[PDB]
């Protein structure tokens, strides 16, 4: 009877108690006007880097932004010029595909290719792209929707044809923190010098601490060059920094949450664990690549050979469920759809519930 | 004594309470994800301009911008090609300048003449400036830093130029909210349907209300096809909308502090009457047009016959006080400094003590 949005982009958990303290503590001081970063944000990104991924960062090498989509636009606008094509790989988030679009670069894909069991990066397929002249691209790591967590041994392949080619890597990393037990986030940049003088990377507590609304966002460019030409794009569109409460949540959710972190990377393994498990024993009509960090459910649909309007209808009329539709996300997002596992287990259990009754 | 900084952007008065109340009150329901505007966030912005300027909007007239000086930029973006003209009229805040020129615009100036001791608009000389081909121009009204609140004759008179000549205006009224006794805001935009469908009114509750940090601005756009234009340029940036707690200070300052900002006008007013009386009787070498809003005190310090630096150091080290340089504002703002009249007289007695020692 009661409707149901298994999608949201937010993870459907309460913000951790110290960062609500530090924004309660921030307002009883009564000034709310222009402030510069506080002094030692510097020294606690560079901490968090260090402690997260084992990765040693220069303070000089931080740039704020008031979101990733932002950062990847400017990015684009920074590094490549119009009618220079910038690359993607499908399935992925969309607001990748506009940011290409509506500054009118050329969009290149490199299809990812599903594996028995997972999704792979086509190498073969995506240095023929890079032999057209791709200049500039938009790697997603972990990988929105599919949930990939990228190994080493596949980022050096990666970062090997960047190379080769010259091409400019924005690495979006917002996922990096929700990772689950057997994998571990190496962040591109990382791997190598070579590899750091060609990336930006795009880093936020906005999924991981449920603060997407604060609007905090850091990006990490090791090259001064590249990270001169960002800043410039930044301050040409009058870019002030950012809002006061940006900086006061990061301070907290760099700091102070790391037992609440745990927590919740267990709970929502536990809860993909357990979404993974039904759908196998319970809706043999769909399958699902289990997802090896973030808290999105990538499920495909296509045994159904149910087109989109077909399976949205279905799923509200006979689920009373609003689900998030894959065909937005590019090729290989066809007949796919995703849900949110950063929920309560009760929460989730009905979701599946309704996804059972709609595809039985 | 310790060094004065009189040269801060934001005035010197605490937050209103209502502000800090409904901040708190946001806090206590811990889920700071991605929010729409508040549902009644467009009928409190209509009720605000028809309050306080007698201005009837639509309510798909408003578009939203993290700042103003964006909203500035955008609107280069937007309305005119690389190379094409716009046109300020200095001495005027900074940024006019700069956002112009890092977009690679072609600045235009037409300087605000001195006259029967006010500044007024060399309307000959800007019609000879809109005649080489000006496409859009940046009106600041109130005006920074010369404070003047522009008259409907003057405004009229300038609006049938940009009519004649056809040029976009992006009025930046910011100050719009802080308006001495004797005088009165007419948004430009206000005047007749032929203005208002070619003219970007820029407000916010920041300088107003000391929350600038907040970063909450709001753009008022009649013309359906500006309106597209302006956030076609959004969207390709990234930008998803303002902050949660710039809704959350929006929402309260346009409905709960009436009160506390009649107070201020009065105070800021009579602070403005007292260091023009206090430099016309104790300070010879310095002269001084009031100002009819905002809270900024502009200087001329001409009679002292200084290089900036001299100026500057003899402030700094025979006065210990820091001012706002003119020299930054364009033709015009050469030997001039700027003083914030914002703060307890207490405050600004002290600044004038300190004016009054250096240049005596």
């Amino acid at each position: 009877e009661e409707l149901i949005h298994a999608w949201i982009a937010d993870m459907d958990f309460e913000v951790p108690q110290p960062i609500q303290t530090a924004l309660k503590k921030r307002i009883e001081h009564p000034i709310f006007g222009y402030t510069l970063p506080p002094e030692n944000i510097g020294d606690i990104i560079c901490n968090w880097t260090k402690k997260q991924y084992n990765w040693d960062i220069q303070k000089e090498w931080i740039v704020f932004s008031a979101g990733i989509v932002p950062a990847l636009s400017t990015s684009i606008q920074a590094f490549t010029k119009e009618n220079e094509s910038v690359l993607v790989q499908p399935p992925i988030y969309p607001p990748f595909f506009e940011m290409v679009t509506t500054n009118n670069r050329q969009l290149c894909v490199s299809p990812l290719q599903k594996q028995n069991d997972t999704y792979a990066i086509d190498f073969e397929h995506l240095e023929k792209q890079f032999q057209q002249g791709v200049k500039l691209m938009l790697l997603c790591s972990p990988h929105n929707p599919i949930g990939r967590v990228w190994k080493k041994e596949e980022l050096t392949k990666l970062g090997s044809l960047c190379t080769k080619y010259n091409v400019i890597v924005v690495a979006d990393e917002i996922h990096s923190d929700i990772i689950y037990a057997d994998h571990t986030h190496t962040p591109f940049a990382s791997l190598s010098e070579e590899l750091a003088a060609r990336t930006i990377t795009c880093m936020a507590p906005s999924k991981t601490f449920n603060i997407a609304g604060l609007q905090a966002s850091i990006i990490i460019i090791p090259n001064e060059k590249l990270r001169q030409a960002f800043t410039s794009i930044q301050y040409r569109q009058g870019f002030h920094g950012l809002n006061i409460f940006a900086y006061t949540a990061m301070q907290s959710a760099y700091t102070e949450c790391n037992d609440w972190l745990n927590e919740i990377r267990f709970y929502i393994e536990d809860n993909a664990k357990f979404a993974c498990e039904y759908i196998k024993d319970h809706i043999p009509t769909l399958s699902v690549m289990k997802p090896e960090g973030s808290f999105l459910l990538w499920i495909d649909c296509s045994a159904l050979n149910l087109s989109q309007d077909e399976r949205t209808k279905l799923l509200e009329e006979k689920g009373k469920i609003i689900v998030e539709p894959g065909e937005k996300y590019g090729l290989g997002g066809e007949e796919h759809i995703g849900i949110n596992i950063g929920c309560p287990r009760s929460v989730l259990e009905e979701i599946l519930n309704r996804l059972r009754h709609t595809f039985s």
